[PDB]
């Protein structure tokens, strides 16, 4: 009937822009773990489609003075995109605006040092002031920071509002390179599933420390009212029982490991 | 305004009978994480609600002959139930039939051994025969080995659909007494959750061993146009991002585990 316009974000190793893609053209530009997914949940619920990476380079949030959604979030709420695929995180706040399909990963949020900084808790990073933490921007992750009442969140995110200069980054590139560039004065908050991959790339400079923080998931999201809804839904777990999803996780992580 | 009737199975430790219940009534003779989570998912949602034991034992599948749903998925389908709070897997053929919320906890197939026994993988397991191997009768796990399209997975099915006596047990509590009488001939495929709580408990003689299987998670279930299944699922999304979920799962796995 018609193209579905998918929103999506680039983001290693969900959605890459391929090494050669400028001699290339339209889906074709892109490879990643949610460009495989795209593909077959297309396939099983039987509609052509178009890969457009969000504008404004979010995944979304909700300005709190004009209520309006910015990000992929935006997108679908506003009617510019049909269906985000990426790895977008089923929340609260989101689906009550959106549908998503059940998970089709699990994450955590989790901490990235540069190796042999002296941290190994979200604890340790809350005890100290030497060593500087922050979170992605108009995220999920800087919402369970502000949000929490846990002891050791809550005074870790009474630190990160305020701290001078800004610890938030606008993209998760930024925060990783920032760690990088630190010499062991930055650490970042991020996804697990971010943070493993980061792990297995070269330089092989950067580690995951700790146990994750919370145990949530990633969903395909639909504006509400779609006619997409179910049949993504029921695609979603009938890629997982089929075993594709571990496939794809092993394609785009274990497979694309660069230290050894 | 009715009361909501809730299907649920005695499973440890998600629901058990207290040690006085001949001397209480109602929902007060049960104790256990489902319990618990009943009690939270109906003050959020603003239901009064009777707690039922499925009258079968059973968690659900299809009869490949009649096409009659039994367990907690027929209570729903048939109508004499109005929601599902147990530890009941998000499966494709369920979601064709039941609505699920969000997962509210996460799992996977893993094994159980008798300590010491010489088995780390499904593989191992698929590679001899000394040591019996099986699932329970009438659930999710039994399903994945019947249905899978996958070599390994399929090998592993077609030993336990021959196998003499049956592998196949009733209850949990059948499967890890086997393991326990077994002098580590008979391993039990079991999902995570389900191990990592009897790991904890006296005589400590059991382990999971190796990787999940797959990946998936518990849901809450209503039958399809129920007027719950909006408020069940935020309240799902409420009660994780609050915390709530790990906090239960910690009070009835491992706060008060018995091998240290
Ligand atoms: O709905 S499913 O059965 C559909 C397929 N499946 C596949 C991969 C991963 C999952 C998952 C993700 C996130 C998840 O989140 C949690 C964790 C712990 C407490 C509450 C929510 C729980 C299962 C998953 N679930
Ligand atoms: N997956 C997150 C983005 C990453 C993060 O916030 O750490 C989201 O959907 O907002
Ligand atoms: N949670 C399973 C029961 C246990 C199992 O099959 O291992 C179900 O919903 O069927
Ligand atoms: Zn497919
Ligand atoms: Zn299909």
């Amino acid at each position: 009937n018609k193209t579905v316009v998918v929103t999506t974000i680039l983001e290693s190793p969900y959605v890459m822009m391929k090494k050669n893609h400028e001699m290339l053209e339209g889906n074709e530009r892109y490879e990643g773990y949610c460009v495989d997914l795209a593909a077959e949940i297309a396939k099983h619920c039987g509609f052509k489609y178009k890969l457009t990476i969000v504008g404004d380079g979010k995944y979304g949030a909700r300005d709190a003075d004009t209520k309006i959604w910015n990000g992929m979030v935006g997108e679908l709420v506003y009617g510019k995109a049909d269906i985000a695929i990426a790895p977008l995180t089923i929340t609260l706040v989101r689906e009550e605006v959106i549908d998503f399909s059940k998970p089709f990963m699990s994450l955590g949020i989790s901490i990235m040092i540069k190796k042999g900084t002296p941290i190994e808790s979200a604890e340790d990073l809350s005890k100290q002031t030497e060593i500087a933490y922050g979170t992605l921007d108009s995220g999920s992750t800087k919402e369970f920071f502000r949000r929490s009442k846990i002891a050791v969140f809550d005074k870790m995110w009474t630190y990160m509002r305020s701290a001078e200069p800004s610890v938030f980054v606008r993209t998760t590139a930024e925060g990783v390179a920032r760690v990088r560039k630190s010499k062991g004065k930055y650490a970042y908050l991020l996804e697990s599933t971010m943070n493993e991959y980061i792990e297995q790339r070269k330089p092989c400079d950067t580690m995951k420390v700790g146990g994750n923080l919370d145990s949530k998931g990633y969903g395909i999201a639909t504006p509400k009212g779609s006619s997409l809804r179910n049949a993504v839904n029921l695609a979603v777990l009938k890629l997982n029982e089929q075993g594709l999803l571990d496939k794809l996780k092993n394609k785009w992580w274990y497979d694309k490991g660069e230290c050894g």
